[PDB]
DNA sequence: TTTTTTTTTTTTTTTTTTTTTTTTTTT
């Protein structure tokens, strides 16, 4: 799943700017186990989008 | 090269405090 978002950030990234199209991904938490340190909060899907978004 | 994933389950009692009020003559 990881994967298939980061194949298609960057399919879609160069579309969307050049048709001038906002695109909205809901996300929902999951719990990171085995963590003391920070927040255990995390989002499904992976790394990517995190970086390919421009608002969270 | 290429990329994360997802919570689990309650445990166990502690200690006493303080007195109130008279009643009735017998030859």
């Amino acid at each position: 799943a990881a994967r298939m978002m980061s194949q298609a950030m960057r399919k879609l990234a160069g579309n969307l700017k050049q048709s001038n199209t906002l695109l909205i991904f809901i996300n929902q938490i999951r719990m990171k186990i085995g963590v003391m340190f920070g927040n255990p909060e995390t989002t499904t899907g992976g790394n990517a989008l995190k970086f390919y978004a421009s608002v969270r």
